[PDB]
């Protein structure tokens, strides 16, 4: 579709995402001197036109509230239809954090970066979940860099060159699956690395399991890899276990997913090849640290409350947003 014009402006120049939904473009707005916009495309079927509409809501609300964007969310500029798909149009963001990680070789952000980042997606969610929202599906594909220019020097501790961004600011992007208080809870949310405890018990969910994800996002900011490098559910609780310690009770007896349990605890045979695997590929949340300095204690504290398994228990964005990990931006 590269040459298509969509509402009589809008010319496709490029890709910048893609996915269940549909894609998103770059475009050359023809009416406005020509600078660039991106555009959300949506497929011409049913879930996916529902989801754009709610979308579509979710962000003149967030607009409404927020007009300059202060709590990070993707500003929409228009939205309209065209042959059927719903079409989005965005202020244009740089690359997504999982792409300019990718392009750097999977080499980890650097903790002052990384401190920076975690604030302002913490900022943004909180906004959400102060405003009755639940986004349900962070991860790295869906904070974008405000602009992705970036200087390079040779590194000599690891013999190469690397990328350090002039400007780390982010956007929270994707409302297509945020839920209000008041709404239908879909049974399955999330992205399977990034998702709850709470979410694979089928224990309903409500705001904490955006705060897990956001757990799940830093570790891999950190390391420049997930921690739960699975497509299984009864792995990706076996992995769990073995970083966190084991699930709690009470959880256990109120799921129905008994497929996963034998008495009262995981099913799960550590001498089997798949238990090797986790073995091998996951351990004590601590052992991931690369440091020992407080700022990376500090971190890892963080991260660790963020990973509490009951959702009751677990850190509120409000509360992380006070963190003493934090300091260093005062
Ligand atoms: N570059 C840019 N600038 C503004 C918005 C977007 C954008 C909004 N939603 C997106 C989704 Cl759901 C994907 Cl998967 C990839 C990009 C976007 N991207």
């Amino acid at each position: 579709q590269s040459g298509d014009v969509l509402s009589a402006r809008y010319e496709i120049v490029d890709t910048l995402g893609e996915g269940a939904f549909g894609k998103v473009v770059e475009c050359i707005d023809h009416k406005a001197g020509g600078r660039h916009v991106a555009v959300k495309i949506v497929k011409n079927v049913d879930r996916y036109c529902e989801a754009a509409r709610s979308e579509i809501q979710v962000l003149e609300h967030l607009n409404t509230t927020d007009p300059n964007s202060t709590f990070r969310c993707v500003q929409m500029l228009e939205w309209f239809e065209h042959h059927g798909h719903i079409c989005i149009v965005f202020e244009l963001l740089g690359l997504s954090t999982y792409d300019f990680i990718k392009e750097n070789g999977f080499l980890p952000f650097r903790l002052d970066h990384i401190r920076k980042m975690a604030y302002q997606i913490c900022k943004s969610v909180n906004f959400l979940h102060s405003n009755k929202l639940t986004h349900t599906d962070l991860k790295p594909e869906n904070i974008l860099f405000v602009q992705s220019d970036y200087t390079e020097a040779y590194n000599p501790k690891i013999k190469r060159d690397e990328r350090t961004l002039i400007n780390p600011d982010i956007k929270v992007v994707d409302f297509g699956s945020a839920t209000y208080d008041d709404e239908h809870h879909s049974t399955l949310v999330s992205t399977r690395h990034y998702r709850a405890p709470e979410v694979i018990l089928a224990l309903g969910w409500s705001q904490p399991c955006d705060v897990w994800s956001i757990g799940c996002i830093l570790i891999e900011y950190y390391l420049g890899f997930t921690v739960f490098p699975t497509h299984d559910s009864k792995e990706h609780l076996a992995m769990m276990e073995r970083i966190l310690g084991p699930l709690p009770k009470h959880m256990i007896q109120k799921t129905r997913k008994r497929k996963y349990f034998h008495h009262d605890r995981l099913d799960w045979d550590e001498h089997s090849s798949a238990g090797r695997y986790v073995s091998r590929r996951c351990k004590p949340l601590k052992e991931f640290m690369l440091s020992q300095d407080v700022e990376h204690e500090r971190l890892f504290d963080l991260i660790q409350k963020m990973l509490e398994y009951d959702p009751a228990k677990r850190i509120t964005l409000r509360e992380a947003l006070k963190h003493p990990f934090f300091d260093l931006l005062k």
